[PDB]
């Protein structure tokens, strides 16, 4: 029986007692002390001694909307691939463009309450409250191109059979830049699933392409048929996901089957009210056989920005020597 | 400038004017009252005839759907056919009332397997160990039970055989959109969204149609009869010229998500749409897609800085059925 | 085992039933659905045969926020206590003094993104997506400080102990006036709590006015007693909550009096993580003895504006008979 | 212009750098480090000497605080209280760190008893019938024994004794913040909140302080001890006063209702609030004076035009430790 106590400032500021003081503290702060308990259960699973990836005691899967690789969270999760402390990624196709795009020119803060009007005027695209211009884009048209032009004739003539997670992993060497979070998954061989990897720029970007360029497929079922082998194999499994929608439904049912992941974070800011997938509790996918009945899942509900830089200085970044 | 008065029950229950009440009710009864307004003015561009001109310009796609004089997008998340919307979307669908539908692709598969067995009313705090020892699945405060995914799986692989073998002998190259309407054909159903969309020459895009169980089925079935190919850059071509070609565009979006982006993405296409109604429970603290509001579709251009968007901040199961009381079905008469 | 379906529109447009529908549509459809049935059962038990009020087979608490009485929903509310449909009236001090006010002048349409600057400019307030002019306010004060000296001299000469319940029946006797909800709930004897009283535009003018007259005293502990022995002596409690706070825990609290309500329906937009009372589901108020444990009760997740119409449509409204 | 980027943990676990970072990290982390600077300009004002003119106007309430250039309201919701949110506040008090403090009633009573008796972690799914049949009661993932209010009841009642006696015999007019004072001064104990805010005469306003346990106690005291009266308006001159005389004031407002706007509508009565951050999870859409960004606040001249005011939308529970952390503990130096 845990007593409710908050961090006592009359101690000064350790910031370490500070984040582990949130596990007592309460309502959200103490799901966050949860999920880091949760995870720092995977790192050490996966820690335990025993596709071209070799496989480790605990595979984790990463999940992660698109407007988190708007957000400086890229940053933090480019940390975890570049030190290969995760072992595949799921993102929605913004997630995957704008990795890239931001080594060709930045992303900069704005305000949520922008006018579309003038912002349109001004060749400014709104994110929230960030900023990208539209000569962002045409950076990544410029780039783009003749790396497209090569995939269609590795197609036909190599016998390529594309698909979003083979993209990806080109899309990552080709912009060869350390920064990319892509860059790291494809030098690291972690795979990026990206079902819909059209519902985007990149997409755009195809889309234009292909009236100058035809035959480009990219094939979604050997794309299923990889995610879901990388559950059925894994001694462990565990899955750590940010937001909803496609990211956290695809991971989750690819645990579905190997009968369940043994861990599971979820933070998001969706609610159960409305039947949404994006909202259910982790104890929704218990029903399914998505997470194993034993398990004890957390769910932070909160803005991700705000805690997953959190998390992680409290679980990967203190196991950086075991990484290396 | 309108006063704030809600409906005065003195009158009666008089549901017309109680439904009419909200636009001056304020907060989302106001809203929704905008909504009304909105859609409405999509349906009245709908009956509106074509110029010469315009239907030059708007038959240059290669659909056999007859031309409008607005193309009306239908976003909904899979859980909205999980639920009894599913039946407001049949009704629209069966009466050529929308031009596009974009779904996830729990919103395929669960309006199919409705027509081999039902959902049922749970609760949300029901115990997944509970209910996954009896068999039982859990959609918020619905249950469907396990047996409800074998009778699909029955129902499919036959299905999934034929398209196998199309493709490798005739030739038939798979799309999301082209695989739902093979689908709903092969239900043949007129309780399903898929019959009605396929027999209406109406296309359902699902980028993502792998998530969830159709995708299990066809992820079993590739071990057995392996290349099943799904490919996704046709159908984005498919969504693009829709909107592309259109005199006018409407988007209607329950929920966010792959659902909502896709339409408005295609509608960035054409520079915007001239009409938009959001019906969601996303908020933009977070940053999401979902969340965002119809204006910040405006700084991209997928919606038209002219036009009079609306968002309702509400569960659609509660708003969608009273919008479509209140504008396609006041019009039905036209649709027929 | 009830079959999810929602309403066939090949049947034509019958509002009754697509309204019926609601309870086989899932999710909040299915809670409001559940709310009609718990606010029917307890106008029935309210219907059978057996503080100046008379005592009724079910004493229904109604509690509202501030703002559902800025909204159209004054009317609403209006309707059911102008019919002495429901017994006791909770809501925070907005909710008293924007019926008197809106009696004076009206409140406008606006929109939720107008900005603040300009507004103040202009001399206008904002409510949401609502506008109040100043002018409002200006016409409050003029009607209200006259009423004001009459309080104080009553309460110096004549002994009158002032509570917030008794100030909102002179306050709804003097604006005499049957659009107004508290001129009906004092012509029917319907007591109004509201132990924040000067929390709003009414507490101003109690300010600026006590500078001009000094000494009017408004206790809230008798107002505790009188609202907590409503609850003690029911034969049967119903709890109807529009919207979260102190309307909601006050109506709860005096209905543990009585070791917990028979039914409840709450219609509001909190979310139980932030630990929020607003947002406790009913099952917490269980826990306390607010809510008996054979009890059904239900929340439908949603706003009252949308909400709040449709159910007294199907509910009270149905029974106008019956209260006649 | 600043660009977007996060914290690069390749520079290893630099606490105070990465919550620097959060000001470029975009959304709430964006909005959590304008909080930090809107909060560090608080102190910042604090910490300015008062000029002979400013002294003159600031001196003329009639509380023996000593003046300050700036005056804060910190406002919080009663489950803060019953969180470990409590410590933080405390801390606060403690050491003069704020002027004001507005809260409900449970965020009184349970100050009081937590020096008493402990509030345990639970979940928030637990059920409440065998809650109840085990006498335990529930807040959030919190639980409350029974016997921790048995222990209320046994503290309080001597004092709500005396209090009438004072009341009768020596003619002292009771407000909530008067009985808050004297709460804080009887439980004497260096853990709670109100004992350091009488010890340090920063007033506590709540005037629904029958809300709640406090409340059913004064019910039950009452047909023993008849007669015992709470005067709200007293009180509103009070804390009125507070803003009218400041020469600054900031806001710093954890979760909505009546304490956002108490604190909020005492600062018109001065034209508005120099300074203000929200944090809450509370949304617009339902027209809520909760969930109202700053900007609405701005309308009504409860904060100034040329204020920069934040929302930051989260859990305080998560984010005003590290706020504290950031502003008002960076100072600690100057505060004694
Ligand atoms: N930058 C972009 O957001 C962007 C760019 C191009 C394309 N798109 C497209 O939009 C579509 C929908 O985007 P999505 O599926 O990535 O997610 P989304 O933005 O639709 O979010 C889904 C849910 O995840 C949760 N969520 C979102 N942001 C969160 C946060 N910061 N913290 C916690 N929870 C959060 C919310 O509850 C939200 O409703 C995708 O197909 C995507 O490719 C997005
Ligand atoms: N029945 C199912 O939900 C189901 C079944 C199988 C697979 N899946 C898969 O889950 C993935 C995610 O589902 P999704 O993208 O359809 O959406 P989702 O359920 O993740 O919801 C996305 C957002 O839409 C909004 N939303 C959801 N329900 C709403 C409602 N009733 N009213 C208003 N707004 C609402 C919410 O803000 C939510 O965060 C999809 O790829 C899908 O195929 C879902
Ligand atoms: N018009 C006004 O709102 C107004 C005017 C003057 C004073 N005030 C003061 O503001 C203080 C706080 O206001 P409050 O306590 O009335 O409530 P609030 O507006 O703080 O709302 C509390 C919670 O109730 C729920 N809620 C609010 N509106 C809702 C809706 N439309 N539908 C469903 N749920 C809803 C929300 O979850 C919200 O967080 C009060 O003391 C009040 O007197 C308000
Ligand atoms: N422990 C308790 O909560 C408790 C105990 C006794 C009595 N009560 C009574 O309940 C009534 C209502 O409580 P209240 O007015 O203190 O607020 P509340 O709990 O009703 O919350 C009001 C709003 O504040 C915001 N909020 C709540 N918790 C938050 C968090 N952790 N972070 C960010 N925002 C948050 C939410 O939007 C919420 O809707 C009061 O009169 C009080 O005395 C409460
Ligand atoms: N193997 C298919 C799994 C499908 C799970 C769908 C869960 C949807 N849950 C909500 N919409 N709440
Ligand atoms: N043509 C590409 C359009 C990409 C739009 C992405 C908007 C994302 N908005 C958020 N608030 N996440
Ligand atoms: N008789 C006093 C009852 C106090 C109940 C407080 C309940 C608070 N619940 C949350 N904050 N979730
Ligand atoms: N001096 C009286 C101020 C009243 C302000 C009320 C603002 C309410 N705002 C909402 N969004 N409810």
């Amino acid at each position: 029986s845990t007593q409710v106590r908050g961090y006592d400032f009359n101690r000064g500021v350790n910031y370490r007692a500070l984040l582990e003081a949130f596990g007592t503290t309460g309502f959200q702060a103490t799901n966050f002390g949860r999920a880091v308990q949760q995870v720092n259960a995977m790192i050490e699973k996966k820690l335990e001694p025993l596709s071209r990836r070799p496989l480790t005691s605990c595979t984790i899967f990463l999940g992660y909307t698109s407007n988190l690789i708007s957000s400086g969270i890229r940053e933090t999760i480019r940390y975890l691939v570049q030190h290969n402390m995760v072992d595949v990624l799921v993102t929605t196709a913004g997630g995957v463009e704008e990795d890239l795009i931001k080594c060709l020119a930045p992303t900069y803060l704005g305000e949520f309450s922008l006018r579309g009007k003038e912002l349109r005027e001004n060749g400014i695209n709104r994110i929230g409250n960030l900023l990208v211009p539209n000569e962002n884009y045409c950076k990544f048209e410029d780039w783009l191109m003749p790396i497209l032009d090569q995939m269609v004739m590795e197609q036909n003539t190599e016998g390529v059979k594309w698909t979003p997670s083979k993209m990806i992993a080109r899309l990552g060497k080709e912009i060869n830049n350390p920064e990319s979070v892509y860059y790291w998954a494809q030098k690291n061989h972690i795979p990026v699933f990206s079902p819909a990897l059209t519902d985007g720029s990149l997409g755009d970007m195809i889309f234009f392409h292909s009236y100058k360029n035809p035959g480009l497929v990219l094939d979604i079922v050997e794309d299923l048929r990889l995610i879901n082998t990388q559950a059925i194999f894994a001694k462990c499994t565990g899955m750590i996901i940010l937001g909803g929608g496609v990211v956290k439904h695809h991971i989750a049912n690819a645990n579905l089957m190997r009968n369940g992941a043994d861990y599971a974070v979820y933070i998001n800011t969706a609610q159960e009210f409305d039947g949404s997938d994006s909202g259910a509790r982790p104890d929704e996918a218990v029903s399914w056989g998505k997470i194993r009945v034993d398990a004890q899942p957390v769910k932070v509900y909160a803005d991700a920005s705000l805690v997953f830089p959190l998390l992680v200085a409290e679980t990967f970044a203190q196991k950086m020597d075991a990484f290396m």
